[PDB]
């Protein structure tokens, strides 16, 4: 399918290190040891980073190629991570309620379609523990109107999407590392709690 196609090679988000915004959450004390889920984990850089910093990590992604490459990376780097092929819009059949202390989202929200957004928020909300944290990284949208392609998320769009089920702690300007020529893209980091 679609996501197997993009992993026939190295897509622009598929950097060889964890995203700096998530590394900084470790440095700032915001990500503390617990059970963590990386939704749309790709080839596993952020998930492995969380695992090397005291978390029990599960990563879920639609693309078997990404999951297979993520697993091999964890094996190479002597780290234990639970990498599984799966659909975040169906993960109620994979995880029970109130399971994860942390959910990280590095570019998944960015690709979730409008008609799947409410369902997406509900599934993320369901698998998080009481008091659980959701950290989401996306490209920032500060331009009036919605002509920009690919989509980018404004603070209003983020607030409108995640306020119904989450308490928003902050939406911070950050950088998103990319393989494309402006290798640093303006981005938002949402910190939210269940
Ligand atoms: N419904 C869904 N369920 C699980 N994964 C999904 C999904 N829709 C898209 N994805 C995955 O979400 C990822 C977005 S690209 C981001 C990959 C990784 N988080 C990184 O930072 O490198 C892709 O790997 C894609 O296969
Ligand atoms: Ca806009
Ligand atoms: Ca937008
Ligand atoms: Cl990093
Ligand atoms: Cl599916
Ligand atoms: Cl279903
Ligand atoms: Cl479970
Ligand atoms: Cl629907
Ligand atoms: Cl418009
Ligand atoms: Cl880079
Ligand atoms: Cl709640």
């Amino acid at each position: 399918m679609f996501w197997d196609e993009v992993y026939k090679g190295t897509p622009p988000w598929d950097i060889d290190h964890p995203q700096p915004a998530f590394q900084a959450l470790i440095e700032s004390g915001e990500i503390r040891p617990g059970r963590a889920l990386d939704i749309g984990c790709g080839r596993g850089e952020n998930a492995i980073m969380l695992a090397k910093n005291g978390c029990d990590v599960t990563g879920i992604d639609l693309a078997k190629r990404a999951i297979s490459d993520a697993k091999a990376k964890a094996i190479e780097r002597h780290v234990k991570v639970n990498f599984i092929v799966g659909n975040v819009l169906e993960m109620d059949q994979l995880f029970t309620e109130d399971e994860f202390d942390i959910v990280i989202d590095s570019g998944l929200f960015h690709v979730i379609t409008d008609e799947e957004r409410l369902l997406f928020t509900r599934h993320v909300h369901k698998v998080l523990k009481e008091g659980g944290k959701y950290f989401m990284l996306c490209f920032s949208d500060k331009e009036p109107g919605e002509y920009e392609l690919p989509r980018r998320a404004s603070k209003a769009e983020i607030e409108s999407t995640f306020s119904p089920l989450f308490n928003i702690i902050y939406i911070k300007d950050v950088i998103f590392d990319s393989l494309l020529n402006p290798g640093r893209r303006q981005a938002y980091l949402l910190s939210a709690t269940k």
